[PDB]
């Protein structure tokens, strides 16, 4: 799996980078069918938004989540991804 991370107006800390990596490597179902994941971190005032673009064979998943804490946001985005992956699998 190929993971690209971009901080838009924000510097992705090493810890946040590692945390996001290991959680993506845990995601399911159909994780091994994923070719590319591009993650974009950004903040809008107090909002810690994390956005993700995931490429599977034949389709693409776009998911976004936000909170007051970037680490918490990542966690939220994973649940949205898993949901979207489960729909993908169900099709």
């Amino acid at each position: 799996m190929h993971i690209q991370m971009t901080g838009q107006g924000v510097d992705i800390s090493p810890a946040l980078r590692e945390l996001t990596e290991k959680k993506l490597h845990r995601i399911q179902p159909c994780r091994d069918e994923i070719s590319n994941i591009h993650i974009i971190f950004h903040i809008n005032k107090l909002k810690k938004i994390v956005d993700a673009n995931v490429k599977l064979p034949g389709s693409t998943i776009n998911a976004q989540a936000e909170s007051d804490d970037m680490y918490k946001t990542v966690d939220l985005l994973m649940h949205k991804l898993e949901t979207q992956l489960s729909k993908y699998k169900a099709k």
